[PDB]
């Protein structure tokens, strides 16, 4: 038997796996950071070792330049897109490093202060086993002060928390929105800008 | 007072510094290789990841949707990419690595047989360059003879190296033509068969 808050409790529970969800997608994204990164470093250097064999070969020198545009071209167009990606991943570790984690911390506060009002519950109905002599009711008196106090700061911090709950999974979805939209744009707006580019040349 | 075949040398220093720039490009290809086996990789999970995210959060279905998805396009459209990449490398790892060594192989031979040649036409004068007496003629053919084996080496390696880099050269446009196309074309058409299904949807 323990002070259980069904609706709560799986309201939580949701804020949980989605945080978590969210957190490894965060890593994904810094993940998928450092590859672009690493990609757009390679083709600057590839870009330049074509542009001096171009320079250096004139049996190839189309072929070395041709490619060495190519891949300076896809280099401004990268670091655009970089950007990007460099945003969206700073947005979401907000909304879950701060935002979320202000919510899981009245959580985790409103779980303890349960834990505490459960113990002072039980001692009140342990003391409640003794005898009706003077002696018992003083500490009776005593456990029952605590007892209603920290009825007090769990049903208060209970309360805290279904009104966080509600304003979070406001952001969740806006936030998640500005940022799931630029991402996928700035992504398709990479491709395009550069065919535009590559069909020309 | 060395002996000098000033053509062939500078035929060789073009080989010598070919292969070492081919051998950057070489490395960077295998680079970019590493980074977008990596970028696939984290492409695909974080297409996963978007994937979930959206099965399981109705509140925002579509900006998930249309992320997984569009992640797990440039994840085929990117998988063939990567085949091309493989293929230039090993194309010219081949070209470099056997070709061209093998070349360099037959050049150090001939500026070895170039050293010995000297050694023994030296020898050979200095011999000539002393009193005439009985011993000095006896020495003077045992001279003419090594000497004579040792020119003979060196002129025939002098003539296969002049063959060779001919048929090299040769093969290097042909090689680096073909492939230095098919790379811009994959390159070009990754982006190109892209908006095809992105552009599309």
């Amino acid at each position: 038997s323990r002070t259980v808050d069904l609706e709560l409790e799986l309201q939580i529970e949701l804020l949980r796996e989605t945080k978590r969800k969210y957190e490894s997608v965060l890593q994904l994204g810094r993940a998928l950071t450092a590859h672009l990164y690493s990609l757009l470093q390679t083709q600057h250097a590839l870009g330049d070792a074509f542009a001096d064999l171009s320079q250096k070969s004139p049996e190839l020198q189309e072929e070395f330049g041709y490619n060495a545009e190519t891949q300076k071209l896809l280099c401004k167009n990268g670091e655009t897109l970089l950007g990007a990606v460099n945003f969206f991943v700073s947005s979401i570790n907000t909304l879950v490093t701060k935002t979320m984690e202000d919510t899981l911390m009245t959580v985790k506060q409103y779980e303890a202060a349960r834990l505490e009002y459960d113990a002072y519950r039980t001692d009140l109905e342990e003391l409640s086993l003794g005898p009706r002599d003077a002696g018992t009711r003083g500490r009776l008196e005593s456990a029952q002060a605590t007892f209603q106090a920290h009825r007090d700061k769990y049903e208060k911090l209970r309360g805290d928390v279904a009104i966080k709950l509600k304003f979070l999974e406001e952001n969740k979805i806006k936030v998640m929105h500005k940022q799931l939209l630029l991402f996928h744009n700035a992504v398709s707006a990479y491709f395009a800008g550069n065919q535009k580019q590559l069909e020309q040349t």
